[PDB]
């Protein structure tokens, strides 16, 4: 399942994290370790998590990447990917993101869930997830691949924590009974203009499925989704570059809006 030595995992994690911490893009790691499997990549990502926990960061949630059947097929993968969210990733609705701490950030409109019951795989699917949802909450992610490379590389991206870097919760919380996630419309505005549109169904056909896929992915490593877990279910719209001076508002049908100022 794995081709990296443990020393390589540790060194890769340090190297990839350092790119984030030092705001310094690096070559995608699969160029130097072309044999890396997803298990290697997750070993690396999880070691990054450890490095963050070790210096006292709290891990406050999980995020999903590649939550598009089309994109999965394009990238030659059969499942989404996930990454973790550190406490300092969090930005208040309307808050400021300091781009000088970021490399080449993009924002995406997502819907997050907080669970109220444990979920696990393998074999988790939508039906298992429904009963476990406490509420949903509009969330914009700021993603920022630490790689200098143009073309998306799933295994490198995983090693780089699915490009996670900031997330902004906002809008209004709602129970599942109050929202239809498949038809929940989102409008992303940047500097006063509509730049992207999407509906919840853009996430796998049903954003809650993202949670189940997460459960099954975590099961591959003998982990699950504890109750109370905050999960960003995936990009509803295309990701949009942001730069200093940009202001963005993402409007969620019936859920208010999430905004952020970039400096
Ligand atoms: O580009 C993708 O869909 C996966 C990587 C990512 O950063 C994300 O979607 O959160
Ligand atoms: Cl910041
Ligand atoms: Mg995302």
């Amino acid at each position: 399942n794995r081709t990296l030595t443990r020393e390589q995992v540790l060194a890769l994690a340090e190297h990839i994290e350092n790119a984030e911490l030092n705001v310094h893009d690096i070559g995608k790691v699969t160029n130097d370790f072309p044999e890396m499997t997803f298990a290697d990549a997750y070993d690396v990502q999880w070691e990054i998590r450890r490095r963050k926990e070790a210096r006292g960061n709290k891990i406050v949630g999980l995020k999903m990447g590649l939550t598009s059947w089309a994109k999965m097929a394009q990238m030659g993968v059969e499942t989404p990917i996930y990454g973790f969210l550190a406490d300092y990733f969090s930005v208040p609705d309307g808050g400021v993101v300091d781009c000088s701490k970021l490399i080449h950030p993009k924002i995406e409109a997502e819907i997050s869930v907080v669970t109220k019951a444990p979920l696990h795989g393998p074999g988790c699917h939508l039906g298992d997830v429904i009963a476990a949802i406490d509420y949903v909450i509009p969330t914009v992610e700021v993603i920022d691949s630490r790689y200098e490379n143009f073309k998306f590389d799933p295994i490198s991206v995983v090693a780089d924590n699915a490009s996670s870097t900031r997330f902004i919760t906002g809008g209004r919380m709602a129970s599942l009974e109050e929202v239809d996630l498949r038809t929940l419309g989102v409008v992303m505005e940047k500097n006063g203009e509509v730049v992207e549109l999407g509906a919840g169904a853009a996430v796998l056909g049903h954003p809650l499925s993202s949670v189940a896929m997460l459960a099954n992915l975590l099961a591959e490593r003998g982990e699950h989704i504890p109750a109370g877990t905050f999960i960003m279910t995936g990009g509803i719209t295309a990701a949009v570059p942001v730069a200093p001076g940009d202001n963005i508002t993402v409007r969620y049908q019936g859920l208010g809006s999430v905004s952020a100022r970039f400096i």
